[PDB]
């Protein structure tokens, strides 16, 4: 998970992409 060592916002979660990157957002 991305909760020690990125942490992303408060109710918000984070996938990885076919590109490999990785990013969070408050609507799941």
């Amino acid at each position: 998970h991305c909760d020690a060592a990125t942490i992303c916002p408060d109710g918000t979660t984070c996938s990885l992409s076919p590109y490999g990157v990785w990013y969070c957002s408050p609507f799941s």
